[PDB]
């Protein structure tokens, strides 16, 4: 007879409870259940009715695959999905966090903490717009983005991934939202998932919450603060993002005053669905329900048990399956979870994929291949990294002449730096590998080739990597330009407690700048000890990590635009001052938030 839920033309809500109705338990739990690429097989994924897949950082088909090889492994997984009794496709998630990341030729946008130097929300949206079109060229219909943590210390590894130490621009940047799914409608509920079509991706807010306030900066450790400032820091954003529909958010590893956010009830149910009113899924973080105990993994019944019952709906497993589906199927058999709460998850899984148009259009498109990479996308990811870019410093004493903007005309200039050539430092970490890499990974252009792409023909540019310093007295240069920083890192790796730029990177400032004006490009992911290099330098430009398209630095410094990005962070003046943020009585900065010098057009 009729299926209700298989007619495209029934309201949302009725399809849901149509098809939850004629589910078993295994085929619940399916939907409940993500699991890794690298563990897929079709026989796996009809057998088990698999709800969902993801590809972790770096997990690719192949090197250099292009998107058509993406499409046809999106597509080939979609086929064995598709191929079971009710029919169900599943979604596949990535990491699409400055761009579509993982793939080889994907245009690679500045990471966040640049994009809170631009303060304009527009930009950023029209960024999502770009990398929703991006996603899905390669067949992906959902992005694990955007991370909307508020980094209270930049001696947190994942401090870049967040637009500010100020909650208030981190609201405005949730932007990013309507970019990636589409706007609301006029009639929107706030807290109701949306998706507008086949060329947006349900979007995600992650990490609930908290995660930017762990003590130290340590990466998935205690956030230790009473409940007001938890409500005024960092969760405000949340509530934005309900406003414009955000299709689902992600529980943190981080624990709350003690609590494992994986396991607390009263947050991620009692005030995120029932007080938020948020009607998408949650879902958990990689092996989160794992970290739950310690050792992690050493009780995986109760972690099961705990993050089901604290109101998880999806479960990143990622790799042992077998393991949660058999664990879970215990307890709701011996009635130690109850089927509403299975019931809930489904539902809320469910309406968001009927939401997307998930049934109406499973596969990929085939026309959608040419978006992957191209120029207009690359044009905009360049305005981007040049409204970025911080001015620091702009000559050595008030009385000094401005050394930016630099004349395109000269006889002869250097360039030099371990970062001057180099494409993998330029965009950091996630970016083709899960921590990023060095060299030439991917399509882009480094700041070495900005350079001679923006000069007269008449002028000669010469590249050393580490020069000496009577290299650059005897070689009678007009002036150079070094770039030095941080290298890729992500997660984890990134904590660090020192916050001092590797060597060579001071003795090359030194050694050039003592020989010739010199402009310095720091390229990192958070403020550094900076004071050596600023004494040594005429101009330091701070351009944090801003992607694959190199020519956004060189606009400004010969002065096609003028200077205008504004620090998003605190920028202290030394470790021990740390944390400190705007408002704290021990306020005092090398630069405030907010800084940042200015200047005009033409060189
Ligand atoms: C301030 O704290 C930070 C963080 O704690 C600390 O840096 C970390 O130091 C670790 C040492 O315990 C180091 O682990 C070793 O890494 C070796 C390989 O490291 C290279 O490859 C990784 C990627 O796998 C990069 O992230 C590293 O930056 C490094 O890269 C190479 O570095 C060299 C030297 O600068 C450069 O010439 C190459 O071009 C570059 N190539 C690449 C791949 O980019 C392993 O072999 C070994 O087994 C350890 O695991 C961490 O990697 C490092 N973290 C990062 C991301 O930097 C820092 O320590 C200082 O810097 C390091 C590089 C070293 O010179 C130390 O002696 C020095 O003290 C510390 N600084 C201060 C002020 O103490
Ligand atoms: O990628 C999904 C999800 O990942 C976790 S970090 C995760 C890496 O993706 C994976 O490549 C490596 O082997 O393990 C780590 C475990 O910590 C991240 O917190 C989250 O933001 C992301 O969406
Ligand atoms: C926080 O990090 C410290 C560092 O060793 C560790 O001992 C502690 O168990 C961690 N606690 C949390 C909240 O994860």
């Amino acid at each position: 007879d009729y299926v209700l839920y298989k007619d495209a033309t029934k309201p949302v809500e009725d399809r849901v409870a149509d098809l939850l109705g004629r589910m078993t338990l295994a085929e619940k739990i399916g939907q409940m259940t993500q699991i890794e690429r690298l563990v897929a097989t079709p026989d796996v994924l009809r057998d088990n009715f698999i709800g969902s897949l993801l590809s972790g950082g770096g997990s690719v088909p192949r090197k250099g695959a292009t998107a058509k090889e993406w499409q046809d492994m999106v597509d080939g997984f979609q086929k064995a999905c598709m191929s079971t009794r009710l029919g169900i496709p599943m979604i596949y998630g990535i990491d699409a966090v400055h761009g579509q990341n993982n793939v080889y030729g994907a245009t690679i946008f500045p990471h966040n903490v640049g994009l809170g130097a631009t303060r304009d929300p527009y930009l950023v949206k029209r960024i999502g717009e770009a990398t929703a079109l991006e996603v899905r060229a390669t067949g992906i219909q959902y992005a694990f983005a955007p991370c909307i943590a508020v980094c209270r210390d930049p001696r947190w590894g994942r401090c870049y991934e967040s637009y500010s130490e100020d909650r208030r621009i981190v609201q405005s940047m949730t932007e990013l939202i309507p970019g990636l799914q589409g706007d609301v409608p006029k009639d929107f509920t706030s807290g109701m998932p949306f998706v507008a079509g086949k060329n947006k991706v349900a979007a995600c807010a992650k990490h609930f919450v908290g995660d930017g306030g762990t003590v130290d900066g340590i990466n998935e450790n205690n956030t230790i603060i009473n409940r007001e400032g938890l409500m005024n820091i960092h969760m405000p954003a949340y509530k934005n993002a309900m406003d414009k529909g955000v299709s689902t958010v992600m529980i943190s590893y981080s624990s709350w005053n003690g609590v494992k956010m994986h396991a607390n009830q009263d947050l991620v149910t009692g005030y995120l669905k029932d007080t938020l009113k948020f009607k998408g899924f949650v879902i958990s973080d990689w092996e989160g329900i794992d970290r739950i105990t310690t050792p992690a993994g050493s009780d995986y019944s109760y972690s099961v048990k705990a993050s089901i019952l604290a109101g998880l709906d999806m479960i990143m497993v990622p790799n042992k399956y077998q393991q949660f589906i058999s664990i879970l199927t215990g307890h709701v058999n011996g009635g130690v979870i109850p089927m509403s709460r299975i019931d809930d998850a489904v539902t809320r899984i469910l309406r968001v994929k009927f939401t997307m148009g998930l049934f109406e259009n499973p596969y990929a498109d085939p026309a959608m291949a040419e978006q992957l990479g191209k120029q207009e996308h690359r044009d905009l990811a360049r305005e981007a990294a040049r409204k970025s870019l911080v001015l620091l410093k702009n000559g050595k004493t008030s009385t000094d002449a401005p050394l930016l903007p630099l004349p395109k005309k000269a006889p002869k200039i250097l360039v030099a730096g371990s970062h001057a050539d180099n494409l993998g430092y330029q965009c950091g970490g996630w970016t083709i590998e899960w921590q990023g890499d060095t060299g030439r990974t991917t399509v882009g252009t480094t700041i070495l080739e900005a350079v001679k792409a923006a000069v007269d023909p008449s002028t000669v540019v010469v590249f050393a990597e580490n020069p000496d310093a009577e290299f650059v007295k005897s070689g009678g240069f007009s002036y150079a330009i070094v770039a030095v920083g941080e290298h890729p890192y992500t997660e984890t790796k990134g904590d660090n407690l020192n916050l001092t730029i590797p060597e060579p990177g001071l003795s090359t400032v030194q050694a050039v700048c003592g020989g010739v004006r010199c402009a310095t490009v720091l390229i990192s992911g958070r403020p550094v000890v900076v004071q050596p290099l600023l004494a040594a330098s005429d101009a330091l430009v701070a351009a944090w990590l801003p992607g694959s398209e190199g020519q956004g630095v060189t606009d400004a410094l010969f002065g096609d635009f003028g200077f205008t990005g504004r620090l998003p962070r605190t920028w202290f003046k030394s470790v021990d001052q740390l944390p400190m943020n705007v408002g704290d009585a021990h306020y005092d900065p090398l630069f405030r938030l907010g800084y940042g010098l200015t200047t005009n057009a033409t060189k």
